[PDB]
């Protein structure tokens, strides 16, 4: 009579650790695409300053050159 | 009512186990999504340091653009380029 009962409270206290675990893990599962969605943000931010970078360095060495070829036809240093 | 019972306890039993495996299961996609978690936390931390060294290299090579184009407008205009 009382025996059921053990067993049927063991299997209540299961199926709430279950619905636990669950809310969990469905919550890392939100916290994983939140994540994710930041890199992929911050790997096109990275981006754009790496191409301004590079393009910066490749117009100042012109300027630098330019500044060179304009100062020897001057006559300056 | 006793074959019954028993009968009952089996089943009951059977259904027991199934929970313990899907337990087991959500355990290990939890295990496995804290510790993905982990590293996407130290990649992101790692990316804005990234992205900072970037931005103050722009700003001093903004600032060298900035005088050398200064710089050659002042000779083109000597030369009349």
């Amino acid at each position: 009579e009382e025996e059921m009962k053990e067993q049927l409270k063991q299997m209540d206290k299961m199926k709430e650790d279950l619905a636990k675990t669950e809310r969990i893990k469905k919550e890392l599962e939100e916290q994983n695409v939140t994540l994710l969605e930041q890199k992929n943000d911050l790997f096109g931010s990275m981006k754009q300053l790496e191409d301004k970078v590079e393009e910066l360095l490749s117009k100042n060495y012109h300027l630098e050159n330019e500044v060179a070829r304009l100062k020897k036809l001057v006559g300056e240093r």
